[PDB]
Parts: C-alpha cells; structure tokens; sequence
C-alpha cells in the first residue's frame, strides 16, 4: 500500500491521473520523482522549469556541480540528485527532444531507467516541449517499465486522451 490517491489504474503496474507533478510531488512526498531533464540539466521550462522554480533553484544549482564534475548525460540516460523539498530523490531522465531531431528509439531507453526504482512518480517522457506524441509515450512507458509508475498528466484534455485511447 502506498500514498498515491485518484489514480486510475492502466496495467499491472502502471497508474495515471491528471495531476501537476509539482503539486504532486508536494503532497505524496515520493521517494522518486522523476524531472524530464536534457542532457545539460538546463531546468528552463517544462517539467523540468516547473520542478526547479518549486525548488527556488536549488535543484538548478546542485545540477550545476554535477555537470561541471560528471560533463552531460547521455540522451536516453539519467542520473539520480536530490529531491530536495519534493521527494526523497530526483531521477533526472532525458527523453528525446523531437524539436533537436533525436532519435525517438531512445524513448524505449529512456524508460528503462525507471525499472532502477521500485516506485516513481513520473511525468511522460519527451511529452511537452520534448515534442514526441504523448499516446505513444504512453505506449512505450507500458510496455518498458517494469516497476510501479504513478503518470501524473498536467493537461486534463490530454489525460482524457490518453485514457479514451488506451488498448
Ligand atoms: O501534461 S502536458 O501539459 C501535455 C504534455 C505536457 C507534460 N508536462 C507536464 N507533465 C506533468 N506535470 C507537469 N507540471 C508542469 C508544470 C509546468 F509549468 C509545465 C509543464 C508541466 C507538466
């Protein structure tokens, strides 16, 4: 039993609810969120600029150290910092951005790293300003992470969507 509430249920193992992350992170107090990050941890805007103006920057500035000591992640990877005020940690993954050309196979890769974490709460990667249709994001989260996701959706039109879609 966990502490996740008014989530409709997908899969064995897959939850989802029209939710702000922020919000949600701030309630549950998960031990994982996870940041759609790029590969600089820039948090300008997205998911990513939402969590770190939730932080006041903090999240920005442990970032920081971490690329000036480690250089960039890869695209498809991640690399887990704190979670400062919104959860135990933050898995900061990076999707592929369509709007940079990526290739969108790495969204597959991407989701693997979720399967390192027994419990996530997680928004849809390379959604959003990452560019990639969110139905099919939707459809590589179910069919690569093993672990138990929690898919908080900002957008209500798009979390209906997502569920009238669902096979
Ligand atoms: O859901 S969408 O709008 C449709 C694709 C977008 C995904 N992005 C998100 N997914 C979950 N929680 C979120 N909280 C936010 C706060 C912000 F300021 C900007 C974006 C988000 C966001």
């Amino acid at each position: 039993v966990n502490s996740f509430s008014g989530y409709l249920k997908l899969t064995d193992n897959v939850y989802i609810k029209n939710a702000d992350i922020v919000e949600e992170a701030k309630k549950v107090k998960p031990t994982v969120v996870v940041n759609a990050a790029n590969v600089y941890l820039k948090h300008g805007g997205g998911v990513a600029g939402a969590l770190n103006k939730a932080t006041n920057n903090a999240m920005q500035v442990e970032s920081d150290d971490y690329i000036a000591t480690n250089g960039p992640l890869k695209v498809g990877g991640s690399c887990v910092l704190s979670g400062h005020n919104l959860a135990k940690h933050c898995l900061h993954v990076v999707g592929p951005n369509v709007n940079k050309g990526e290739d969108i196979q790495l969204l597959k890769s991407a989701y693997e790293n979720f399967n390192q974490h027994e419990v996530l709460l997680a928004p849809l990667l390379s959604a959003g300003i990452f560019g990639a249709d969110p139905i099919h994001s939707l459809r590589v989260c179910v069919d690569t992470v093993r672990t138990n996701v929690y898919l908080a959706v900002f957008d209500k039109n798009l979390y209906d969507k997502l569920v009238s879609s669902f096979l």
